[PDB]
């Protein structure tokens, strides 16, 4: 979208949606994004949080706690794909962990609109 002067993105009226509804996710590649799981877990700390991309490159994953009583992690994505969160507790893995999580590209385009 555009914004400038403390102005939100909104929408023109033409629809020009470029991502389907397919059966899959879709995440923002290069910009934390928030995932929201159904885990028998509150205990954050007491838990661990690790992501490997598929290419086998490590990624900045963070946890917090989420509000209505809910609990996602957050990290910055750098491929897309199939994701594989590991999630322990001490050194013991948890339940619907590895989390798996699928990344995939928003728009077309490598960090922006640069050159090559």
């Amino acid at each position: 979208g555009s914004s400038g002067s403390s102005g939100i993105p909104g929408s023109p009226f033409t629809a020009k949606i470029t991502d389907d509804s397919r059966r899959c996710s879709q995440v923002k590649l290069g910009s934390a994004a928030d995932f929201l799981l159904d885990i028998s877990e509150t205990d954050l700390s007491s838990l661990t949080a690790s992501i490997k991309a598929p290419s086998g490159r490590d990624e900045p994953c963070l946890l917090k706690r989420l509000p209505n009583n809910h609990i996602g992690i957050s990290f910055i994505p750098r491929e897309v794909g199939e994701h594989l969160v590991s999630i322990k507790k001490n050194g013991n893995h948890v339940a619907n962990s590895p989390v798996s999580i699928m990344v995939v590209q928003s728009e077309i385009g490598d960090s922006g609109p640069s050159s090559g």
